[PDB]
């Protein structure tokens, strides 16, 4: 026979590493916002793979591009040219207008590029003093699992037991301009990187105001204003880019997840030539960056969220999910927060109930979410999710919060 | 009309970040051991991607599996499981005979996790105090561009400009088992990370009884052992492992590159339980790593080498390889070295002949190989070559060295 | 006639500076936990004077000590001796169980006194070199507004518009041990200063376990553990010291506010030799630090807090009033928190509804309480409180709270 739920949870704790506290549902399949475990259920998606699939599970656009180009040729390495990379490269510069991007695969390796561009910077132009260079970071920040990105991390569960740490990385609170204004004072700060909203966080979303005076003190003091857009980017929060709220252009911005709709590991660095240029040829790469599949499947999955509008539609769903949360008794839900589709609840956790409880019968009742803490609730949905849709997600929601 | 070779270098040049040396070739198809250009002319590929195109270009079987899965489910995270994961878990963990597999994307990736096992086993079961752990590393080493990979360092290249660098990380130099054992005295070492052979150092071999001496002195002084086969495992040398050689079992091995056969972005790290479940759940992960596409590719990939007895073929053809290239004249190839499919000639470099104007010329002769310094060339075509195939590649070879 | 309250606050805002927002009432009289405003009406004390008069206004016995010094001889300096000084200096080490102590007049200068000699100790016994020793501290302390105080700050209120700042202060988040031992790494930190509750924050006590953890820590990698005691000391939790909760020892212990029963100001600093003594005579100093009228002050003020057991008092009633505090409506009330008679309540703040209407009505209804933002007041009343004096205040809070 075929294997059943518990059959996968056995195999994979046998065979695989125990670092992941995964939900206990098997999923075969997935199309828009729905998935399908192996027993034939149905469930909304309201995780999109950490906002990596904004577009809908396997989006026949990005598949269609994905299926075009595996048969052509998949993988050169930058040590030739191929026909594709180019293509996407002025696509993407064009779209987000700076002069010039330097392709990466995964989120965390975008963020090691920016440091490095960054720390490259410092010491090449603004002239700082070898090796002093800082880079400031905001507390609750999480840009990956590198030994770097969990040297800035303040989550003891991301750096315990795996110093000594990278130095050179200082840390400040989030959503705090005066603490910005006394970190920017000292002169071997080269960068100062930031999430537009903080999501593993816990969606943590910063005053009216700040991304303009993150901008204005990073001009202001010599600091390279770095934007990780890597989950907030791509039409999550309503926006192409969650700085466009305030309408602020950082120095350099980081994009990953959405990028390729869930099909392929694809990130992206974006600057302009007076900070992408310090990196000369040899100093920095990656074997799979720029492969003509990725950039294939990236180039149609940002004319999906184009085409169909998507900023817009999870401009417009995500004040309506809100609404109907803030809602539930204040006392079972004690906040509500988000921009767009990018959503939080937190619940108030008693020693009997707790949000991996809640998240459990949510998924009973239909719908799959993911706690982070024990407190909080995440409700992320791909952004292809429509009006009618949403509200029997909300119903689903409310069925489970009150039945408690 | 399309664009041709030297409008595709510009529009790199022009929206690309300058990081890489590329050599002056625009490719847009590929398949098997051959690459076509934009001109429509057709090359031997002999670098295969740096060896992650083992299987060929495009090879049917893990098309075939990319574009199987692609329109079932791509991407759940590891918040969730699929029923995909725990099938290649099982698959590669009894392949080669470890106990569980921990699944990431890149190379650099597969290392910085084996570092942070390495730690996190060091503190929590080898009792060293938090955070006085040190790993060791040979001179020469390269596996990728993250602050802590260039941290081990010896090439200026990859380090200068962009400190500071990660502490406890020491250098000793390569095949060179006194040092080993020296550094080794210092009961915080964790761990000593090395490869087999040293893939972008220029193809540098060992000599007989080194790995086997690395094995002996990491279990007489309670230090793991983590063998970087990215470049040189998936039978690139001419076995599974180039560890096989010697009869060696690291404690850790990190795969990569032709892991996928160049059709996606997969890596992994193999380890038995006392190491691997020093990481707990939320300790460690990536958006990408373990997903359900990705592992489709890998399986079928993996299963090619296999089938078609590849790491054979890469024995027999390396010998004749080496055979054929000994016999250029002493005065103009001052070495032949490599195991399998993985081998360099050294060149007498005078001051107007170097090995870059040698690749400029194989180019224009049908073969494309890349330069390492002024002196190397690497010669690694795919493994799916044939003796003929590979003769009329040292054809052009020879015609192309004597030519000068 | 004489003043009303609304001329006593008109006069301040006319000829004061406006550095405080004070709680609209005039006091003209105290006496043990009553105060009596100009109008005649009488409220329980539940400030304390931010903890100062932990013995109740005006103590009969600490009066007396200064009424007998004040004729005799109040200040020579330190220039000379006096016949006081090195009684209370062995009466208040041999209390604390250190070898000296170093007297000072506010609790910001024993806190500068406390720097000064971590650094000493740092650079002539650690052998930091000349000037790199660094001092962590935690965020959200508060121990004073000197340059070098709030340069240590988290709070933008305290040090917004002041800087530029004192270098070589860290920051890392309270209760959180696993960041001290990163912090700790850096062998140029010469000391780690911490309050053992955090009142000025709100209140916030760290874990259990948590002080402990500190201790070790400190003594692991040679660094000084300082307890700022000047407000959780002298009874106030419940025992001569906050830290005696976990049988702990720390390198230098800070007293001030209560030393004195609001009487004098008088601070002290509190080590052993291997550390007082890094400092030399000359090398620091204060005009009134150390004087005969402060010193007969300070022992009465000691013996009165041992005479009367205020601890024990000071625990059995803080278990009280938690207890009945914790039966308000946990909408409205949202937590409850503190040791022995400092303790605190969060309330569910709205736009309409915060933490100063309700001590606005507290007042009205007869008893004097200081919010902390918009969601926190302070319940610290004076140790000498009586259970029917307790109770009589919580239905004063509880009519307070409830009428809303
Ligand atoms: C993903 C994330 C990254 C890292 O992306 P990666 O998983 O492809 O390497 C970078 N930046 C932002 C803003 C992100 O959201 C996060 C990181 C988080 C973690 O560090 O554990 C889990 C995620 N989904
Ligand atoms: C590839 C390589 C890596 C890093 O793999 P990645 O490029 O997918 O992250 C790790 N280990 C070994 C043995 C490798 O060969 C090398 C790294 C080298 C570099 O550092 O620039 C270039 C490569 N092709
Ligand atoms: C009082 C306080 C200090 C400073 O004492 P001082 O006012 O006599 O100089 C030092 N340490 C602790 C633990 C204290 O509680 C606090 C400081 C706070 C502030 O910084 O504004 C207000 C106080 N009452």
């Amino acid at each position: 026979g075929p294997p059943t739920s518990d059959d996968i949870f056995e195999r994979e704790y046998k065979y695989g590493a125990h670092n992941y506290h995964p939900l206990p549902v098997a999923l075969e399949r997935g199309k828009g916002i729905y998935l399908w475990d192996v027993e034939g259920r149905k469930y909304f998606d309201f995780l999109s793979s950490y906002s990596a699939v904004n577009q809908g599970h396997c989006h026949p656009k990005i598949v269609n591009a994905l299926k075009s180009q595996v048969d052509k040729l998949t993988l050169t390495s930058r040590a030739f040219y191929n026909n594709v990379l180019g293509e996407y490269e002025e696509y993407i510069t064009k779209l987000f207008n700076y002069h010039k991007v330097l392709p990466m695969n995964t989120g965390v390796e975008a963020g090691e590029t920016a440091c490095k561009l960054a720390r490259k910077w410092g010491y090449t132009v603004k002239g700082i003093q070898k090796y002093k260079a800082k880079i400031v970071f905001a507390a609750g920040n999480f840009w990956g699992r590198t030994l770097s990105a969990i040297s800035s991390s303040t989550d003891p569960t991301s750096y315990d037991g795996f110093g000594p740490f990278m130095p050179g990385f200082d840390i400040i609170p989030y959503n705090d301009l005066p603490a910005l204004e006394r970190a920017l004072q000292d002169p071997n700060v080269a960068a100062f990187m930031v999430e537009p909203i903080q999501g593993e966080a816990g969606v943590v979303v910063p005053d009216p105001g700040y991304l303009m005076g993150v901008r204005e003190l990073c001009t202001r003091h010599q600091v390279l204003f770095i934007a990780d857009e890597i989950q907030t980017g791509l039409a999550r929060t309503g926006r192409w880019l969650a700085v466009d709220y305030e309408n602020v252009r950082p120095d350099i911005v980081l994009l990953g997840k959405a990028l390729s709709g869930g099909l392929y590991p694809v990130s992206a660095v974006l600057c302009d030539d007076d900070i992408m240029l310090t990196i000369k040829p040899g100093e920095h790469g990656s074997t799979y960056g720029g492969n003509p599949l990725g950039c294939r499947v990236a180039i149609a999955a940002l004319e999906v969220l184009e085409e169909e509008n998507l900023a817009e539609n999870a401009d417009k769903l995500g004040i309506i999910l809100r609404n109907e949360l803030m809602k539930l008794p204040s006392d079972v839900v004690t906040a509500v927060r988000g921009k767009g589709l990018l959503n939080a609840i937190v619940i108030k956790e008693t020693k009997d109930w707790d949000a991996w409880k809640v998240c459990l019968r949510l998924r009973d009742n239909g719908l799959l979410a993911k706690p982070t803490h024990g407190d909080i609730i995440r409700f992320a949905p791909p952004l292809v999710i429509k009006e009618d849709e949403l509200r029997e997600s909300i119903e689903i929601i409310n069925k489970t919060i009150l039945s408690f």
